[PDB]
Formats: structure tokens, C-alpha cells, sequence
């Protein structure tokens, strides 16, 4: 593995049909039988491993206790046909057979398994390196075909990416990707976060900050992956032991609470369904529920609880789930603005950013980067500002003891304070809380929690509360969500028209109020008359009340102007009326929505159409890519494929610093200095090496 | 098949086979599937107007008993709203039918202790139902034809 | 999925589809992993024959 | 027609130099390329 790593390093920087890299070729051809020994050792045993898993294998081990003989062992690998005979008798050889000749097929073939690994690796990225780098070599495809078996294999495991590198030329990078980031990756949560990414940089999205958004995505969703592994599953201690898990149970379960609470309020309502009022019991009112059964009040008692203990439930899970992702962002907001922009050190916020003037308390607190991974934010910030702005002035700001900073690098001190309730309450930093609690009661979804909780604990006084808890189907059904955000889209733009409707309202009821108050009586008794425009703010809600809700608006309602002398202003004011407010203001109302509809559906549309015409990171069109067969698909999954971007970031985070590659210190140091120009813009593999390439 | 069948048992089973004009032209399949793209939609639609419906009768049926008699003859009265699934009932039946909404059938609040509530009530059952919810129908289908 | 299990074992699986070598070419590419017989078995084979 | 004028503005000014008309692609070709050539090269203040 070692010597493998030098010869990749030696190819750092290679060009393709580079002299180094067709000397390697060379010194492989001169080496081919021992390489191809090697090859087929790897492909032995990775075809043994899951030769053993298959069934076929099971059928002709018989012994109870999992032990396969020789003889048996060599009728499976023929019936396999996969192995010669001389590879049989090594495989039979190298199996740790008794005395008995019994062997243990699972240890077998899990013994070579772990240790070869990172060398197939490094070979298989030799090779592929090689293979990109010499595209015309039938001596590298022949090595190629040979380790078929090993390319499969490590396949999902090896990641690819184009960077600029120092040399004003593009360069690939191989990596490794764990199973584990993987799989988190793959899971449901990161793909609609995902989505949801890309929908807002596509559709909202500056060029020029699309690599800082995406980079900052792919920190969260670190952040979150970190959540996920620590919430998964494989007397003091005993009791923290159990809060943990419940919690993380909680957690994990945090939509399904969600969809209990739905369904209890639904059930809850049913119930409510029921309720009759009578004077009598089963002056003063008595609402009483109607049911041959009689079991229907405890069975409402007992569902307003659980409805009751589900909201709480579903508070604490989202706090124990998705707060930390808000802080860890709003500390690196901070952190990133104090170094780079230094806000709170020369800029200062306007006081019109309620956020920056609360995050001033949280500066001099220690618990500061909380959730955030930078530690030594505090000492960098010092450190780059202390000079122009005092160090003594910085560390008042950022609650920093220079002293302490000396003797933290001199040594490591211990200063042990034993657990003990009185060492939490002094650990608690009271001024982090508060200011975390704005952060939270700030945040929209906990704010709604709270909401149903406290609905929730408003039925139980009275249980026709529970109704309100059924607007949660919204936030349920994302189908719901889209037909209300028609609404929300346009719904600065409909008050204004409800405004307008009302001023013309109100110049139709002076005009009345004026010239036509006569004809406003709606009382048939003679006697006593009910005149609802003697008085103008009786005429205004008349009008708005009656005049709107009519299709042929107030003249449906007022008396037939019929043989008077403002026969025809009344019939021009009423036909007015008609047209301008009951057909225009209405059918604005109706196109807007038709329009929001139109706009949230060419927005995905063109989502999908910049997804499927453009790499999300060169930007470069479909066509070009196309140009070779599947080129587009082919760049998006191998060589511009974001997933193996992340992959690669938290491959570094993991690696240590001396371990690095040229490539990757280069990459590491970048994104330390929170530069993007390493991201490809412009600009391919393929591109550069068109006409070596072809 | 089935219904020619029935069809023999009592005629009148026989104009369902009138709905295959549907399949028979082009035209009618294309009208048709404007409202099927987004029938998934259209009954979310339906479900949410139900649940506001719902929310309306238990505001009548708390604080508005009173308005919702529906009878003339003063000594047998008809109160529509004394129980919530006859209320339910009155609502989703009357008021989304008519067009300023259920005020339009209820009795009016003048002179009432309860006149603001109540105008406030029917002026954002009919905004909220009559004119949104059914528009948002309209426009789901004017969607589907572009 | 689930119900075209039943059509795998019968003769006449091959009736409107031209292939009627497919369970023997299956037979071919899945029987050494998977068993000659177990595939015999699941198509409806009689390897003698 | 006054939504689609607005983007059509918008989608016109992103896409192409105000002044000579060149597409944002062929700027893009260097990183940052239309941005450069909209703030430096060919902005119309500095022609005011
Ligand atoms: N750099 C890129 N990396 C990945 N995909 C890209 C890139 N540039 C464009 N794409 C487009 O993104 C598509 C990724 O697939 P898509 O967005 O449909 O999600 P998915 O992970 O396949 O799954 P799902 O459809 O379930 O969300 C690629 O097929 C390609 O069309
Ligand atoms: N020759 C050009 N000069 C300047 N901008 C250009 C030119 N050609 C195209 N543009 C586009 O015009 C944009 C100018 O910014 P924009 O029109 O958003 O206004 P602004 O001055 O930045 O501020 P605001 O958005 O508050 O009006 C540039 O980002 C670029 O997208
Ligand atoms: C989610 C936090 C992960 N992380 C990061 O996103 N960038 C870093 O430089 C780093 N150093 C240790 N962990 C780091
Ligand atoms: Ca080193
Ligand atoms: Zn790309
Ligand atoms: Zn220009």
C-alpha cells in the first residue's frame, strides 16, 4: 500500500500519455506476471466470499456445525466453475483444515478479506488513474480485464472529482468513501434536503455564492449526519442512560408522533361530531353527547391526553433533533462574519438586524461554539484584529482571559470537578440559554409546536378547541402546502386588493349616503322604517356586507329605482358597482392564484431543465458532454458528481493533516481560507485534454 | 358488458353507456384529463373546504345557535345548528351552494349583541370559501389545459 | 412481481413471446451460482429431457 | 404578459452584456467571466 501510495504520488500533476505515467505502464508490463498473480489473489478471494454466501454452497455443506470437507470444498468450487484446479488446491491449501480435513468456510474467507482491502483499493486506483491518463493502451487493458472483479468491488467506494489545481490545469482526484457516509447520505432526509438545496440555489441562487451555499450545505448536512448516528440504535448513570434513549427514541420517531397527534385530532373531532345542546340536563344551556353506546366520553377523555402528551412528546423530539442544526448554523454564521467580515470588531450591524444585535450576548459567553466544531474561533479572531483593534478590547468583547490563553498552550491542566448537581447548575451558562431560547422561539416550527400544545391544553377546558389542531393537515400533505403557497405567493398583493375594494366600497356609500339614501329602507312595515344609510359607517357595512356577497351587487338588495328622478344615476351607479367591484376585483383575486399556480410550476420546470441541461458545478451545457455518447450522465455521476464533492470534504476532515496528498492539502487550505476557486467553473477534464484525449 | 345486462333487468341502466362519448372522441379524453391531472389536487382541495366548513359550524354551533332557525311558523321551530352534525350538514349543503355564502340563508344579525362577530363570520366564510377554494378549483384546471 | 411466480414453472410461459430458449439460457448463466437443479426446479425443467 | 416581461428582463440582463451583447457563456468560460465583464469590463456606470 505503501509503495503504491508513492507511485500515485509520483503521479501527481501528470498530464495524459504522460512520460511518467507510460514509464509506470512499462514498469507494470515488465512486471505483468507478478501483477497478474496479485490480481488473481484479490479476485480468488473476493469470489470465495461470496461463493460461501450462495446457497448453492449450502447445499452441499451438510455438517450441523458450518464445517465443509476437502472433497466437499472442491465439488462446490467445480460445480462454481468459477476456479481452476490448481486455484482450487491453493484455496484448499491455504484453508486451515483439521485433522479431520473439516474446514471453516465463514473464517476462511473473512480472514484475507480485511487486510486487503486498502491495497485493492490503492491498485484499483492505480489502475483507473492509469486507464483515464493512457486511454490507448491494450497492456493497461488487459491489467483492467484481470481486475474486473476488484473495479466492481470498490466501485461505490471510490470517489472522483475535478479540481483547478496550482498548476492552472485541470485535475482528477481518487479518493475513498466510506460504506457509512454512503448509506447516510443515502438516506431519505439528506435526499430532500438535497432537493430542497438545489430548488432554492436554482431558483433564488447567485452564481457568484452557489459554491459558499453548497459547501455550507454539505457542512449541515454533516451536522445532521452526526445527529443521525449518534440518535441510531446498535443509579444516576442508569437514569441519564435511559433519558438518552428516550430522546433518541423520541427522535427518531418524530413524524410518526406527528401523524398520531393527526389522527387524534381527527378521531377527536369525529367524537365532537356527537355533542347536542339542550335546555334540560342529559336557563342555562347543557352540551351533551348523543350515543347509544355510552362508551364515547372516556374514549374522548382518554384521546384528549394522548393528543395532549403527543404535542409534548413531539416538542422535546424536535428539540433534541433539528435546534442543534439551527445553532450549529447561526454560530457558524457568526464565527464566519466575526474572522472575515469582522462585524462586531469594525463593521458593526445596523440595529436594523435584530439577529446581529441579539447575537451580541452570546460573544462573551464560553460556551459560545456550542455545536459548532471551531473551538479556537476566539483566539483566531484575536489574533487577526487584535493589532488595529486592541487584543485587551477583543478579549473584553469575546470573554477571553489572556492570561488563561499562555497556559493552555504551556500545559494541559485538570482541573476535576467531580458530577454533582451544584457542578451543573455553575456549568450552565445562563446568558447562552437565554440567548438559545430566543434562537428557538425565533424559529417558526417550534413556534407552531408550541401552538398545538397549548390548543391542546385549551381543549381540555373546553375539547371543541381540538378542532383547530386539524389545520395541521397542511404541514401533513405536501399537496396542501403547495395549493395554500398558490395563496401565500400573491398574498401581500390580495390584501392590497381587499384595501382597494373597500375604498371603492366606501366612494359607492358616500355617493349614496349623498343622492340615495331613500332607497336603503329594508323594512316592509310602514310604520317603522329601518334605514341602513342614514348613518355613514351603518351604509359602509351594509355595502360591504350585503353588496359584495350578491352576484348583481347592492341593487339586488336597495328598492327598484323604477318612475324616479335618479333613475338613471342609480342604474349607472349600481351597474358600476356590478362591474367594478363584484367581475374585476374578484377575477383579480381569481388570477392571481391561476398565476401563482403558473409560477410555482414553471419554477420546478426550470429546476429540471437547469438539472438536466447544466453540470451544477461548470456549468457547462448537455451538448458538449453529448457530444461523446452518455457524456452528460456520465460527467454528473463520475467526474462532477456533488456527492462525491461532500464525500471528499468530510474524507479530509477525517484524514490527518500529514497523510495529505498535494491535492488535498491544496483543496483543505482553500476551504480553510474559504476559497472556491478549486471548483471547476468553465472548464473539464475533458475540455482541457480534447484533442490528447481524441 | 354488466350494465347492458342490468340494462335488460330495467332499461335505464342503459344511459351509463352514454359516459363511452368519453373514449369515443379525442376531444372529450383531452377535456377530461385536464380535470384528472390534478384530481389528486382537487380533492385535497375538497378535504380542506370540508375542515374550514367544520371549523365554521363549531364557531355557529358555540356562539350562533340562535341565527340558524329555518322556520317561519313561530310555534314548531327548526333549528338547524342544536346539534354539530346537523350544523355540518346545513353548511356544506346551503352555504358553499350559495353565493354570498351561508349569511345569505341564516337570519340577519341586526340589532344583535353579536352583530360584528357575526358579519365578520359570513363576510370570511365567503371570501375564504366561496371565492378562494372554488377559484383555486378553477385555476387547477385552467393549469392542466396549459 | 409477486404474480408471475406461478407462470415461471409452466410449459407454456413462452406462448406469444418468441424465446422459447430463454429457461435454458437462464438454466446457462444462473446455474452454477445458483443451482441447476433449484433452477430447474423454479422454471419447470426436466434436465434429462 | 407583465410577469413574463419581467423575467424576460431579468433572464436577458443575466444572460448577456448590456452593451456588447455577448452571451454569459462564452464569459463564464473563465470562472466568473460574465460578472467580471458586467462589473469591470462593460459596466454602463463607468460609460456614464
Ligand atoms: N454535478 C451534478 N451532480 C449530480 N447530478 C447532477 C449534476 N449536474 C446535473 N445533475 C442532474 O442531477 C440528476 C441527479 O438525480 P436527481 O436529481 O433526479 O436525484 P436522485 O438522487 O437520482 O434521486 P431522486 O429522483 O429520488 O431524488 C442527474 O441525473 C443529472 O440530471
Ligand atoms: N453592462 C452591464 N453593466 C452592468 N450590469 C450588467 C451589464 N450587463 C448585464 N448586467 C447585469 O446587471 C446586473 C446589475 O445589477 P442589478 O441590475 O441587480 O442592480 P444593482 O445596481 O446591483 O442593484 P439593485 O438590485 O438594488 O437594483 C449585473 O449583476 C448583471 O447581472
Ligand atoms: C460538521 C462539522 C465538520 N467540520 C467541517 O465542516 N469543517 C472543518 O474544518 C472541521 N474540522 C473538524 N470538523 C469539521
Ligand atoms: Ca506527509
Ligand atoms: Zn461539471
Ligand atoms: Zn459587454
Amino acid at each position: 500500500k505503501d509503495m503504491v501510495v508513492m507511485l500515485l504520488s509520483l503521479l501527481e500533476g501528470n498530464v495524459v500519455n504522460g512520460m511518467i505515467a507510460r514509464q509506470m505502464v512499462d514498469m507494470l508490463v515488465e512486471s505483468s506476471s507478478n501483477v497478474e498473480m496479485i490480481l488473481k489473489f484479490f479476485d480468488m478471494f473476493l469470489k470465495l466470499k461470496d461463493i460461501v454466501g450462495s446457497e448453492a454452497f449450502q447445499d452441499y455443506v451438510t455438517d450441523p456445525r458450518g464445517l465443509i470437507s476437502k472433497k466437499d470444498f472442491q465439488k462446490a468450487m467445480d460445480s462454481q466453475k468459477q476456479f481452476t484446479g490448481p486455484e482450487i488446491q491453493f484455496l484448499l491449501s491455504c484453508s486451515e483444515a483439521d485433522e479431520n480435513e473439516m474446514i471453516n468456510f465463514e473464517e476462511f474467507a473473512n480472514r484475507f478479506q480485511e487486510p486487503a482491502r486498502d491495497i485493492g483499493f490503492n491498485v484499483a486506483v492505480l489502475l483507473t488513474n492509469l486507464s483515464e491518463h493512457v486511454p490507448h493502451d491494450p497492456r493497461l487493458r488487459n491489467f483492467l480485464e484481470l481486475a474486473e472483479s476488484i473495479l466492481e468491488y470498490f466501485r461505490p467506494y471510490l470517489g472522483r472529482i475535478e479540481i483547478m489545481g496550482a498548476s492552472r490545469r485541470i485535475e482528477r482526484i481518487y479518493f475513498e468513501i466510506s460504506e457509512t457516509n454512503r448509506a447516510q447520505w443515502e438516506m431519505p432526509q439528506v435526499k430532500e434536503s438535497k432537493r430542497q438545496f438545489i430548488f432554492d440555489v436554482v431558483n433564488e441562487g447567485g452564481e457568484a455564492e452557489k459554491m459558499e451555499l453548497f459547501v455550507s450545505f454539505c457542512e449541515d448536512t454533516i451536522f445532521e449526519m452526526q445527529i443521525a448516528a449518534q440518535i441510531s440504535e446498535p443509579f444516576w448513570g442508569e437514569l441519564e442512560v435511559q433519558r438518552v434513549k428516550f430522546l433518541n427514541y423520541l427522535s427518531r420517531n418524530f413524524y410518526t408522533l406527528r401523524f398520531l397527534a393527526l389522527f387524534l385530532a381527527f378521531a377527536i373531532n369525529f367524537i365532537l361530531l356527537f355533542y347536542k345542546v339542550s335546555d334540560s340536563p342529559p336557563n342555562m344551556v347543557y352540551y351533551f353527547l348523543e350515543e347509544s353506546t355510552g362508551y364515547m366520553e372516556p374514549a374522548l377523555w382518554c384521546l384528549s391526553l394522548l393528543h395532549t402528551l403527543v404535542a409534548f412528546l413531539c416538542i422535546i423530539g424536535y428539540n433534541c433533533l433539528k435546534v442543534p442544526l439551527v445553532i450549529f448554523k447561526r454560530e457558524k454564521e457568526l464565527a464566519r462574519k466575526l474572522e472575515f467580515d469582522g462585524l462586531y470588531i469594525t463593521e458593526q450591524p445596523g440595529d436594523d438586524d435584530v439577529k446581529g444585535q441579539w447575537d451580541r450576548l452570546v460573544l462573551n459567553t464560553p460556551s459560545f461554539p456550542s455545536n459548532y466544531w471551531d473551538k479556537f474561533v476566539k483566539r483566531k479572531v484575536l489574533d487577526k484584529h487584535g493589532d488595529i483593534f486592541g487584543r485587551e478590547r477583543i478579549a473584553e468583547l469575546l470573554g477571553m482571559d489572556l492570561a488563561s490563553l499562555e497556559i493552555t498552550a504551556h500545559n494541559e491542566r485538570k482541573p476535576d470537578p467531580p458530577p454533582g448537581l451544584l457542578t451543573w447548575l455553575m456549568s450552565i451558562d445562563v446568558k447562552y440559554q437565554i440567548w438559545k431560547f430566543g434562537v428557538i422561539f425565533t424559529d417558526n416550527s417550534f413556534l407552531y409546536l408550541g401552538w398545538y400544545m397549548v390548543m391542546s391544553l385549551l381543549g381540555h377546558y373546553n375539547n371543541f378547541f381540538f378542532a383547530a389542531h386539524l389545520l395541521d393537515i397542511a404541514m401533513g400533505v405536501k399537496t396542501l402546502r403547495t395549493i395554500l403557497s398558490s395563496v401565500t405567493h400573491n398574498g401581500k398583493q390580495l390584501v392590497m386588493t381587499v384595501g382597494l375594494l373597500a375604498v371603492v366600497v366606501y366612494l359607492y356609500t358616500v355617493v349614496a349616503f349623498n343622492f340615495f339614501r331613500k332607497f336603503y329602507n329594508k323594512s316592509e312595515d310602514e310604520d317603522e322604517p329601518d334605514m341602513k344609510c342614514d348613518d355613514m359607517m351603518t351604509c359602509y357595512l351594509f355595502h360591504m356586507y350585503v353588496g359584495v356577497r350578491a352576484g348583481g351587487g347592492i341593487g339586488d338588495e336597495i328598492e327598484d329605482p323604477a318612475g324616479d328622478e335618479y333613475e338613471l344615476y342609480r342604474v349607472v351607479f349600481d351597474i358600476t358597482f356590478f362591474f367594478f367591484v363584484i367581475v374585476i376585483l374578484l377575477a383579480i383575486i381569481q388570477g392571481l392564484i391561476i398565476d401563482a399556480f403558473g409560477e410555482l410550476r414553471d419554477q420546478q420546470e426550470q429546476v429540471k431543465e437547469d438539472m438536466e441541461t447544466k453540470c451544477f458545478i461548470c456549468g457547462i451545457g448537455s451538448d458538449y458532454f453529448d457530444t461523446t455518447p452518455h457524456g452528460f450522465e456520465t460527467h454528473t455521476l463520475e467526474e462532477h458528481n456533488l456527492a462525491n464533492y461532500m464525500f471528499f470534504l468530510m474524507y479530509l476532515i477525517n484524514k490527518d493533516e500529514t497523510e495529505h496528498t498535494g491535492q488535498e492539502s491544496y483543496v483543505w487550505k482553500m476551504y480553510q481560507e474559504r476559497c472556491w476557486d478549486f471548483f471547476p467553473a468553465g472548464d473539464c477534464f475533458r475540455k482541457q485534454y480534447e484533442d490528447q484525449l481524441s
